[PDB]
């Protein structure tokens, strides 16, 4: 259990002392994207809400591959338009709906610290 809450401000700070072990203590969804939109991290909460097995899907494009509901301008492209600009932090509601229960989440999109590298927070709400 990670003491982090949804949503803090520097959380791409506290996030970047962390490894995998941690990152699955983690009240949370977490999903870490290169600016390809490629999984490099996807912690447990996360498999929870979507049914996904972590190690599964670490290595597949988000966008193409696992989660194409979320191929549309609301998703994908504030997404491409952060990682152009080099500045991403959005949060929004969404559906995840890709074979599975319709799920209502809330969705934080940050850069992270390091390189070129994106954070997907998601909760259930
Ligand atoms: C739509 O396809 C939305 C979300 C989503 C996120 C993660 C995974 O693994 C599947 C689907």
């Amino acid at each position: 259990m990670e003491h982090v809450a949804f949503g803090s401000e520097d959380i791409e700070n506290t996030l970047a002392k962390m490894d995998d072990g941690q990152l699955d203590g983690l009240a949370f969804g977490a999903i870490q994207l290169d600016g390809d939109g490629n999984i490099l991290q996807y912690n447990a909460a996360q498999g929870d809400i979507t049914g996904r097995d972590p190690k599964q899907v670490i290595g597949k494009n988000f966008f193409k591959d696992v989660a194409p509901c979320t191929d549309s301008p609301e998703f994908y492209g504030k997404f491409k338009e952060g990682v152009a600009s080099g500045n991403l932090n959005t949060m929004f509601e969404y559906t995840f709906d890709y074979q599975m229960t319709p799920t209502k989440v809330k969705v934080h999109m940050k850069k992270a610290l390091s390189g070129d590298s994106y954070w997907v927070f998601v909760k259930r709400v």
